[PDB]
DNA sequence: ATTTTGACGCT
C-alpha cells in the first residue's frame, strides 16, 4: 500500500539508430537512400556476411547473419556496401565515428551511458524537473510529441497507423493531470517532449533517424523502444506494465534472451513476464540466486534500479579476427603476421583515443580459439601495456601464447588458431 | 563459415 515502492522516480530513455550501419552509408552514398540495401563484411565467402539491414531490405525478409548471396536470393535488387578492410581485416572506424557524432549531441541534453556503439540511455530525471518549471502548469500539446506512440492505447469505446497513434495520444494526454510536478505519468510525458526535441537535433545535424523508449528504467526504456521501429518514440508508462507483460515472452527482456531465461521458463513453467508475479521474492531466489531472484521479483512488476552510468566512452578498445576452417593458423609466422596486423590497428586507435580523451590504456589482454574447442573463447592471458608500440604489442601477445603450441616442430603451430583477439583495457587518466 | 566487437558477473 502506502510503503510498497513503485519504482516511478526516474525518467529514463534508451535512444537506438535504425539499421545504423546502414544509414552511415546511405548518407554517405545517396544512390542507397531509401532502398533495400545491406552492409557486408569480406566478399569472397558466399557474396560476405551482412551485419546491418535496411528497413526496406528486411520487408524481404533479409537479416543480419545472413550471407549476402542467400539474402540476394531473397531480394535480387538488394544493394550492398561493404565495410572498409585494412591490414588483412575489417575495419569499423567509420561507423565508431559516426557513433562519436549522435554520442555528443546526445550529451548536450543530458547524462548519457553509452550502451553500444548505436545506442545509449539517457538519464533524464532532472532535465524533466527543469522543463516542468519553465512550462508552468501549462498543458502538452500533441504537437510536441508527433512521432510518440503511448503504449497500451488507444483503448475502449480508423484503420490507419497514423491515426491509431494520434488516438491513443489524444486519449493519453486528455487524462493526464499536468498541475502535479510529481506526477509519474506527466514526468513521463516531458521526457517524450526531450527526447522528441534529441531525436530532432541528432537527424538535423547528422541526417541519422533513431528510436526511442522512455520510461522509468533501463529495461521498459529498451524494451519500450523497440515497440514502433523505425523513426518512432514508445513511452511505456507503469501502468501500461501489467497488460504490456501479460503476454511478453520472457526472452524480450534484456538480460532474459539467454541461459537464464530459458531457465526461469523451464524451471517455473511459465512464458510470459507476467506470470513471475505469482512467485514470491524468496522462491526466485531459491530457484536463480538472491541477485537474480530479486531482480526478477522487481522487475516482472516493472521495478528496476540499474543506474543510467555516466559513461559517454568504452571502457575497453579491441580488434579481434576469426580464421574459419582450412585458414586457421598453422604456422608460427602466420601468427605472428596477424598478431602485428591486429596490433598495428590497435596502435592506431589507441593513439586517437589517447589524443582525443586524455586516457591510456595500461593492460593488454591476449585471446585465442583453438581449432575444435566450442567456446568462442579458449584462452585469455593479461599482460603490462606500457607503450602504445605495434611491434611491441604483438610480441607481448606472440609471448604470452606461444606456450599453448602442443607442435614439437618449431616452425608449426598446433592445435590451428581460428581466433585471435587483442584488447586494451585498465585505463588510466593521461 | 557470421564476424567483430563491447560490458559485466562468478569464483
Ligand atoms: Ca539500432
Ligand atoms: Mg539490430
Ligand atoms: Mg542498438
Amino acid at each position: 500500500g502506502p510503503h510498497m515502492a513503485t519504482g516511478q522516480d526516474r525518467v529514463v530513455a534508451l535512444v537506438d539508430m535504425d539499421c545504423f550501419f546502414v544509414q552511415v552509408e546511405q548518407r554517405q552514398n545517396p544512390h542507397l537512400r531509401n532502398k533495400p540495401c545491406a552492409v557486408v563484411q569480406y566478399k569472397s565467402w558466399k557474396g560476405g556476411g551482412i551485419i546491418a539491414v535496411s528497413y526496406e531490405a528486411r520487408a524481404f525478409g533479409v537479416t543480419r547473419s545472413m550471407w549476402a548471396d542467400d539474402a540476394k536470393k531473397l531480394c535480387p535488387d538488394l544493394l550492398l556496401a561493404q565495410v572498409r578492410e585494412s591490414r588483412g581485416k575489417a575495419n569499423l572506424t567509420k561507423y565508431r565515428e559516426a557513433s562519436v557524432e549522435v554520442m555528443e549531441i546526445m550529451s548536450r541534453f543530458a547524462v548519457i551511458e553509452r550502451a553500444a556503439i548505436d545506442e545509449a540511455y539517457v538519464d533524464l530525471t532532472s532535465a524533466v524537473q527543469e522543463r516542468l518549471q519553465k512550462l508552468q502548469g501549462q498543458p502538452i500539446s500533441a504537437d510536441l510529441l508527433p512521432s510518440t506512440y503511448i503504449e497500451g492505447l488507444p483503448q475502449g469505446p480508423t484503420v490507419q497507423k497514423e491515426g491509431m497513434r494520434k488516438q491513443g495520444l489524444f486519449q493519453w494526454l486528455d487524462s493526464l493531470q499536468i498541475d502535479n510536478l510529481t506526477s509519474p505519468d506527466l514526468q513521463l510525458t516531458v521526457g517524450a517532449v526531450i527526447v522528441e526535441e534529441m531525436r530532432a537535433a541528432i537527424e538535423r545535424e547528422t541526417g541519422f533517424q533513431c528510436s526511442a523508449g522512455i520510461s522509468h528504467n533501463k529495461v521498459l526504456a529498451k524494451l519500450a523502444c523497440g515497440l514502433n521501429k523505425p523513426n518512432r518514440q514508445t513511452l511505456v508508462s507503469h501502468g501500461s506494465v501489467p497488460q504490456l507483460f501479460s503476454q511478453m515472452p520472457i526472452r524480450k527482456i534484456r538480460s532474459l534472451g539467454g541461459k537464464l531465461g530459458a531457465s526461469v521458463i523451464e524451471i517455473l513453467g511459465i512464458e510470459y513476464m507476467g506470470e513471475l508475479t505469482q512467485f514470491t521474492e524468496s522462491q526466485l531466489q531459491s530457484h536463480f540466486g538472491e541477485k537474480n531472484g530479486s531482480w526478477l521479483y522487481a522487475m516482472c512488476r516493472g521495478i528496476e534500479h540499474d543506474p543510467v552510468k555516466p559513461r559517454q566512452l568504452p571502457k575497453t578498445i579491441g580488434c579481434s579476427k576469426n580464421f574459419p576452417g582450412k585458414t586457421a593458423l598453422a604456422t608460427r609466422e602466420q601468427v605472428q603476421w596477424w598478431l602485428l596486423q591486429l596490433a598495428q590497428e590497435l596502435e592506431e586507435r589507441l593513439t586517437k583515443d589517447r589524443n582525443d580523451n586524455d586516457r591510456v590504456a595500461t593492460q593488454l589482454v591476449v585471446s585465442i580459439r583453438v581449432q575444435g574447442d566450442k567456446r568462442l573463447s579458449s584462452l585469455r592471458r593479461c599482460c603490462a601495456l606500457t607503450r602504445y608500440d605495434a611491434h611491441k604489442m604483438s610480441h607481448d601477445a606472440f609471448t604470452v601464447i606461444k606456450n599453448c603450441n602442443t607442435s614439437g616442430i618449431q616452425t608449426e603451430w598446433s592445435p590451428p588458431l581460428t581466433m585471435l583477439f587483442l584488447c586494451a583495457t585498465k585505463f588510466s587518466a593521461s
